[PDB]
């Protein structure tokens, strides 16, 4: 398992627990230098538990998928709470078997849904530290419009954070002030499948993308991404969804 604290929580407690949680996703090979999680894994064996503390250090336990980094569901006191998708009520035979009762979130795990959900877009939902810990606390108790709002900000404060260094240090910044995500904090998140496949399909092509990815960089200008050479591969990406599940 991996952990979090908000109490006392700074950029180097939470860079630890970034660093936990990649170190916790299962990978044989590295493509590029960068680790290739696994095409499956069997059993219970596919799902991290991440321990989340609040403030005050209240606490849930989020499931997440070691193979693509998608968080299934989470467990507040004695409910478990799953997406509506076939992978989290599969993930559900695994863990968290001992809550009380589970509740099926009324959504899928994908950004469009959950911001539909929320009622806006994550590009005006404000993250950092403490709306990681506002997020923690409104999960401990079933609102399901909440919720989604919670998710996005728990979402891109771990998944997103464990998949790009950039994003990572983002959150680092917003340490003890939340601000919405940058553009390119954005463009990462909805690159990283196109950005995992072309990286892997390089490996043969001479590190030369098949298809070149369009990315908003740091000083928020529009930039093609074409060969392995680019900072976003060489930096920036941490971790790489496998083909297979592309
Ligand atoms: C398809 N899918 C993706 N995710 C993750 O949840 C976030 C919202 O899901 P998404 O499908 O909107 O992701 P995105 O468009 O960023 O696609 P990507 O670049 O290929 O990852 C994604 O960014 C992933 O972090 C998913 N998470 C869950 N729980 N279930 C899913 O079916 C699923
Ligand atoms: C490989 O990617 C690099 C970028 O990392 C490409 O070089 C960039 O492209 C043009 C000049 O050709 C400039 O706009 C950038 O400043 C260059 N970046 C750097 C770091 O030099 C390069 O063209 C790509 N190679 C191929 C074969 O596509």
């Amino acid at each position: 398992d991996v952990s979090f604290r908000l109490s006392g929580a700074d950029p180097s407690s939470y860079g630890m627990f970034i660093k936990d949680l990649r170190n916790a996703l299962p990978h044989t090979e590295k493509v590029y230098n960068i680790p290739l999680l696994l095409p499956s894994v069997s059993g219970a064996g596919r799902y991290l538990l991440m321990h989340l503390f609040n403030y005050d250090g209240n606490t849930i336990t989020v499931a997440v998928d070691v193979t693509n980094v998608y968080i299934m569901g989470y467990l507040a006191l004695t409910t478990s709470y799953f997406f509506n998708e076939p992978a989290a009520d599969l993930a559900s035979q695994y863990v968290f078997r001992s809550a009380r009762r589970k509740i099926t979130l009324p959504y899928s795990g994908n950004y469009e849904r959950l911001q539909i959900a929320a009622g806006k877009p994550r590009e005006k939902i404000p993250i950092g530290l403490p709306a990681l810990d506002t997020a923690i606390s409104t999960l401990l108790h079933y609102d399901s419009t909440a919720a989604a709002g919670a998710l996005l900000v728990l979402i891109q404060t771990t998944a997103e954070a464990a998949r790009f260094k950039y994003i990572e240090q983002q959150i680092q910044e917003r340490a003890y002030r939340d601000e919405v995500p940058s553009s390119a904090t954005i463009s990462l998140e909805n690159s990283w499948s196109g950005l995992s496949k072309q990286i892997q399909l390089a490996q043969g092509n001479n590190g030369v993308f098949r298809t070149p990815t369009v990315l908003v960089d740091s000083k928020g200008n529009r930039v093609q991404i074409t060969n392995v050479t680019s900072n976003v591969v060489t930096s920036n990406i941490q971790l790489l969804l496998n083909t297979k599940n592309i």
